[PDB]
């Protein structure tokens, strides 16, 4: 099972596939789910394990957004 | 090197330049490091040398925070 923080990320990932009418929920959306805001003090964005781990978040958001654009749309009901 | 208060205030200046994705770390950031919040009780901000030294500290607050906003934003690689 999931914690409130984790379940929120899961939920948001699903939300994002629906919001963007995507047929599939991908790591791109879960990555998008973490970057809720651009807040410097937020663990989901810059206090993040990814930021401190390996890939920079200014570069990260570009990767995530590029993929959200590349992933094809549906007529909302077929999302995910 | 620096002591705990000094290394921290320098670190904060450096942190601000990278958080706001600025092209250069400068006097604005170190002033911002000192002017962490509007609280006069903050030892780094008003009961500090800043109010006691005469300078109209409200001006530093407004100019410095305004400059954190006005200073051009960059990609993570050019940040700081």
């Amino acid at each position: 099972q999931f914690t409130e923080r984790a379940l929120t990320i899961l939920t948001l990932a699903q939300k994002l596939a629906s919001d963007h009418q995507h047929p599939q929920l991908q790591p791109i959306h879960i990555l998008a789910a973490f970057i809720e805001t651009p807040e410097d003090g937020s663990v989901p964005y810059l206090q993040n394990l990814i930021e401190k781990g390996r890939y920079d978040y200014d570069l990260f958001k570009k990767v995530v957004n590029r993929n959200l654009v590349r992933i094809p749309q549906q007529q909302p009901a077929p999302a995910e």
